[PDB]
C-alpha cells in the first residue's frame, strides 16, 4: 500500500512520519531531499497493511517529481500547518494533482497539522473540515510535537484503505 505524504516544506510531513513511526519529535528543521522511503506493516486483527510511506520533498525543486511521486499511491496525506494560511490554501491543488494522477483509486486524509502552536493559528478546525467535505476527502489536525492524533491520523488511514 503506497502512501504518499504531500504538502508545502515545513508542514511537518516527516514529523509526523517520524512521530508514527518512533515516537519522537525534533526541533530542528532537516528537508527532505526528493523523497525519502520507509516501511511499516500496520497489524490489524482482519487484514495485514503493508504501508510504503513516501515521504516528499515540499521544496520547490522537487516539485517536478511530485507526479512520480503520487504515481501508484494508495494514499494520499495532504498536511498544511494550521499556523500558516498558505500552506492551507496550496492543500486544494496538492489534493487536486492527486486526483487528476489518480481518480478515485486513492484515499485522501487532509491533516491540519501543529496544533500545539494552538496560539498561533491561522485556520480554523471549521475551515480545514469545510475544505475537506468539499473536496471529498477525510480531516483530522494533529501535532506531530506533542503526539496528538498522529497514531489516529495513519490508523484512520489504513482502516479507509479498500479491502482489494
Ligand atoms: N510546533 C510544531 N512544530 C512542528 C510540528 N511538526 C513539525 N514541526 C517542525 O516544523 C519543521 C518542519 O518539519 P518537517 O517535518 O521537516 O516538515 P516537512 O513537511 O517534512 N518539510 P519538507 O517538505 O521540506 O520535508 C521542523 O522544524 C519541525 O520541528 C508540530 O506538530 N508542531
Ligand atoms: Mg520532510
Amino acid at each position: 500500500f503506497k502512501l504518499v505524504f504531500l504538502g508545502e516544506q515545513s508542514v511537518g510531513k516527516t514529523s509526523l512520519i517520524t512521530r508514527f513511526m518512533y515516537d519522537s519529535f525534533d526541533n530542528t528543521y532537516q528537508a527532505t531531499i526528493g523523497i525519502d522511503f520507509l516501511s511499516k506493516t500496520m497489524y490489524l486483527e482482519d487484514r495485514t497493511i503493508r504501508l510504503q510511506l513516501w515521504d516528499t520533498a515540499g521544496q520547490e525543486r522537487f516539485r517536478s517529481l511530485i507526479p512520480s511521486y503520487i504515481r501508484d499511491s494508495a494514499a494520499a496525506v495532504v498536511v498544511y500547518d494550521i499556523t500558516n494560511v498558505n500552506s492551507f490554501q496550496q492543500t486544494t491543488k496538492w489534493i487536486d494533482d492527486v486526483r487528476t494522477e489518480r481518480g478515485s483509486d486513492v484515499i485522501i486524509m487532509l491533516v491540519g497539522n501543529k496544533t500545539d502552536l494552538a496560539d498561533k493559528r491561522q485556520v480554523s478546525i471549521e475551515e480545514g473540515e469545510r475544505k475537506a467535505k468539499e473536496l471529498n476527502v477525510m480531516f483530522i489536525e494533529t501535532s506531530a510535537k506533542a503526539g496528538y492524533n498522529v497514531k489516529q491520523l495513519f490508523r484512520r488511514v489504513a482502516a479507509a484503505l479498500p479491502g482489494m
